[PDB]
């Protein structure tokens, strides 16, 4: 169906397969069958209002760390008693804006912030309903930037810290602890690690309730990775058996906060190609670092697929900004191609126009949606855009 | 002057000391004063319309990477003749719409580009100046992601080639070789890899010249870097002395492309402390790694500065964003803070704003200059204006 495509739509664009959201959202309601859970979408991962509203078709709930994401997702019609606001850093202002948006709860990550929120809870004249994030110091074994269930990592609170902070909640008149916490990491391939977190996070919760902290939610996040270079991924079926074992005893309604795992293959990069350049071979693509930022802040490598049909050498994919770090795939192999000729780049649903900017003062990228009927969900950027705001002080 | 700030605009904000900027580039127009030399800026470092038309005053020069760049350049003041295009991928509309705006010329970096552009040239009935860019295949001895002068990076072409393409462009008739170019790298410590490219391109600028090729510029591109962590840096003295040596012989124009070096440390990021949270002690601040990337993507360290006049001890300093890459110094070493204390994070005047993104749906940075006089060079952003493109899809 590209033909058509891109005869009406110019290169480079987000195509986002809706079906795949759809499809990978169901799968994570029906892997927790037997038991109360809810599934919280990140929207960190991509917060386009158009796959929100997909989600929130199918009663979909919210992961939100900013005002922000939380406007985003109500805005798309996901309902307030399913979303939730995790943070290390929220300020007054969300704070209590969150708490008149009647949301499920705050996570809360430290014990300032839980006496900030009591503060404006007060004021309110309500009683805030909480979660407390525990840093279970577990190595999720992953990229140290996507890794955080470490000590040395900022999210979350030891075990010590977090009984008194539970307790101090109890006592709180306008505080109500309802759940605990974690998220060791992002782009898991072991699912022990995770395993050893819920069993950890559910002795804790066991020893909560014991001294009365009226638990009713158990959040284990996100973190479940995708095959980017063909890896093997955990399976939900195992990924919800291993937690289910490690909530023996514990009657309480499972949360997950997937992002990736929802959208990353649904969405892919489509772009042109401008120039081949010769001893190494570069292929100069319209799509940069701007537009896509893994490749460089992570080492990531995602796939990329020739679309136009068309002798396979070695050669990096570059784009068009003046750094070394803009360069897609080293050493990718692909067949000669020329100017024109169209080219995708696998699995860039999560984390890939969420993260882009303006470098290089290019606009930000037109994003389209599939779902059989091509829609557009983000118009491009006018050049003008990149500097409206910047003419009153000219 | 601080409170009178802090009362009547909230954090975090960029503020820029417009002198040091004034300053910076007076430094530049003077170490070539017994010679021909153009300045041009490199806007990628910071294109905010305001500083641009300080340096348009100053009579500045632009060396853009887009089209983007070049219309705001020619929009905050600077003469089209004293505009340079570099860039690997420059799409026919970039090319089309440089040639129809007469600036100095486009600096092409692949045989492919110097063809594309002859035959848009010839379309529109011109003949394009242009500049040809050579990878000395020189090691500048800096960050992988800010090294340019290998035969690894992207950038520039061989001796051999370059040869082949300067002929080729003497013949056409659309096209007019005017210039030789090359750019290292950038944040450079060691003045002696630039000499060392100097003195090779040169030596084939001589070569060139003997074969009919009018040249008239000579351009080194940026590089110079600033003292980000006390470190020496390369005295303009110095600089020009060991590039008026390489030139011995060429009478030409050169040209500089310098950046940060300009712009660098007239900015500084003005962030609010939210919390405190400790065995590790963290310093939860209001700006996050949308704001500024350089920590994350560079491993760079900016000195952080208590604005607030108030027992030091080892300290993480985070943003709010949800990863583990957000943290602006690691065991940073500050007196103990209280929510409201403000920091400034240092010499964050180059792709500082200018690499920054809404990551976590967090609205782009309000940015002050001062004038000796407070004023906004760009409004903050809006919550709306995050998702102003999607709401049609919607
Ligand atoms: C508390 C919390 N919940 C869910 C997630 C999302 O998890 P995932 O998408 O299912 O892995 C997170 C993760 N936060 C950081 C993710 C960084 C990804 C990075 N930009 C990339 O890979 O591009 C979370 O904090
Ligand atoms: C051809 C060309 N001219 C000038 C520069 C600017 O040089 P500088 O600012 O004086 O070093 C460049 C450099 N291009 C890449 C710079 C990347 C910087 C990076 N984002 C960072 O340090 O944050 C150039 O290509």
């Amino acid at each position: 169906n590209y033909e058509e495509l891109f005869q009406t739509h110019k290169t480079p664009f987000y195509l986002y397969d809706f079906d795949k959201i759809k499809q990978a959202f169901l799968n994570y309601k029906e892997a927790f069958k037997g038991r109360k859970s809810l599934i919280c979408y990140a929207l960190k991962a991509n917060s386009n209002l158009s796959i929100l509203s997909l989600l929130a078709h199918l009663e979909s709930g919210a992961d939100c760390v900013s005002i922000g994401e939380i406007q985003r997702a109500l805005k798309a019609g996901i309902k307030p008693y399913r979303i939730v606001f995790s943070g290390v850093g929220k300020s007054a202002f969300e704070i209590e804006q969150a708490l008149k948006l009647n949301i499920l709860f705050l996570n809360v990550e430290s014990f300032m912030e839980l006496k900030t929120i009591e503060t404006i809870a007060q004021s309110l004249g309500i009683k805030a309903r909480i979660s407390i994030r525990i840093n279970p110091n577990i190595d999720a074994k992953t990229h140290p930037y996507l890794s955080t269930g470490l000590k040395e990592n900022k999210f979350g609170v030891g075990e010590k810290e977090a009984l008194e902070m539970f307790l101090w909640a109890k006592k709180s008149a306008f505080l109500e602890p309802v759940s605990v916490h974690f998220h060791i990491g992002s782009q898991l391939l072991d699912l022990e690690p995770i395993i050893e977190a819920s069993q950890k996070v559910a002795k804790i919760a066991k020893s909560l309730i014991a001294l009365g902290i009226d638990l009713r939610f158990f959040d284990v996040g996100g973190g479940i990775g995708v095959s980017y270079e063909n890896e093997e991924t955990i399976k939900l079926y195992d990924y919800a058996q291993g937690i289910l074992n490690a909530l023996q005893g514990l009657d309480l309604t499972i949360i997950c906060e997937p992002g990736r795992s929802i959208v990353a293959e649904s969405g892919e990069l489509i772009t042109q190609v401008l120039y081949e350049k010769k001893n190494k071979r570069f292929v100069i693509v319209d799509a940069g670092m701007n537009d896509f930022l893994r490749p460089s802040l992570y080492h990531a490598k995602h796939a990329i697929r020739v679309i136009t049909p068309s002798e396979i050498s070695p050669c990096d994919v570059v784009g068009p900004v003046c750094e070394s770090s803009d360069t897609f795939l080293k050493d990718a192999h692909l067949p000669e191609l020329e100017p024109g000729d169209k080219i995708a780049i696998e699995k860039v649903g999560a984390y890939g126009s969420s993260m882009a900017s303006q470098y290089n003062s290019r606009p930000k990228l037109l994003e389209l949606a599939l779902e059989d009927k091509i829609r557009v969900i983000r118009k491009r950027e006018a050049l003008e855009d990149l500097w409206r705001l910047e003419e009153e002080g000219l």
